[PDB]
């Protein structure tokens, strides 16, 4: 048939951690900064902490619980395990940092192209990585992609994630975003790995300009219309001919003309090497980015 999935649920103790502070509090539902304390083990685990009570939201919970048990990847963010409290409580690495978007935004003045490039191709392997995994995404963006360091991010949000079987995903209703969609998403609803390609491409562009919104200001009934029209995002300043070929290659309307996650990995470590030649940053190279005794990163405590 299908192969076992054999990922381990670790259940943890509400009195194993602790919260400190409210990283963000959207209409979802509440992320938390915290410690994870396990048993005797004198470690402090740095976590974020994703938790009134619905048997929907519950469902919804364990489904992404589900999900992020099932992977394990560098560029993938990790579930550390869920605390049965009145409401489930999905606990994770913290990621010090926030989500890229808003990274970018807040330090415009001192991204390098290095740093850009190798984003690139860190979510590329992180998708990949899915790709292997038989996992389409369906919501990769740059809120989507969280910073551990700036120099290492993870790919996150498997609120919508589909695991396939023996090509495609067949979607029902619910609310989509629309300016990060591949036109087959858009007009059948129907998903697959060359699409989180295209969300690859738009997720590249925003942050080739610094963190901005995609076609700002049109409409999301619009973007259909534009796309069918043949109506791409365009150039960032800072791309050369070569960066925005590659954004234009996930913007095909045929799927398979797209380029593969493994090409963009392998298309991105070229252009790292020589980041200068790819992008072209005013003030480029001078730019820079940056009880805890026995305080351990998730990264370093295995089981
Ligand atoms: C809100 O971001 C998410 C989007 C989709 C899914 C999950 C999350 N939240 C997660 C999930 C796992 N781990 C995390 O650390 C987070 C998270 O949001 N962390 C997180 C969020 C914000 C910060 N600050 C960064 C500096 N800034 C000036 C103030 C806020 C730090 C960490």
């Amino acid at each position: 048939g299908e192969a076992p999935n054999q990922a381990l649920l670790r259940i943890l103790k509400e009195t194993e951690f602790k919260k400190i502070k409210v990283l963000g509090s959207g209409a979802f539902g509440t992320v938390y900064k915290g410690l994870w304390i396990p048993e005797g083990e004198k470690v402090k685990i740095p976590v974020a902490i994703k938790e009134a009570t619905s048997p929907k939201a519950n469902k919804e919970i364990l489904d992404e619980a589900y999900v992020m048990a099932s992977v394990d990847n560098p560029h993938v963010c990790r579930l550390l395990g869920i605390c049965l409290t009145s409401t489930v409580q999905l606990i994770t690495q913290l990621m010090p940092f926030g989500c890229l978007l808003d990274y970018v935004r807040e330090h415009k003045d001192n991204i390098g192209s290095q740093y850009l490039l190798n984003w690139c191709v860190q979510i590329a392997k992180g998708m990949n990585y899915l790709e292997d995994r038989r996992l389409v995404h369906r919501d990769l963006a740059a809120r989507n992609v969280l910073v551990k360091t700036p120099q290492h991010v993870k790919i996150t949000d498997f609120g919508l994630a589909k695991l396939l079987g023996a090509k495609e995903y067949h979607a029902e209703g619910g609310k989509v975003p629309i300016k990060w969609m591949a036109l087959e998403s858009i007009l059948h609803r129907i998903y697959t790995h060359q699409s989180d390609v295209w969300s690859y491409g738009v997720t590249v562009w925003e942050l080739m300009t610094f963190g901005s919104k995609p076609y700002d200001g049109i409409p999301a009934s619009e973007i259909s219309s534009i796309l069918e029209k043949g109506e791409r995002l365009p150039q960032p300043p800072i791309c050369t001919i070569d960066v925005y070929m590659i954004m234009v290659k996930c913007w095909m309307i045929d799927a398979d003309s797209r380029p593969k996650f493994r090409e963009l990995i392998i298309e991105f470590s070229k252009m790292a090497r020589d980041p200068q030649r790819y992008l072209v940053i005013q003030g480029d190279e001078r730019m820079h980015l940056p009880d805890m005794d026995d305080v351990v990163d998730a990264d370093e405590y295995l089981i």
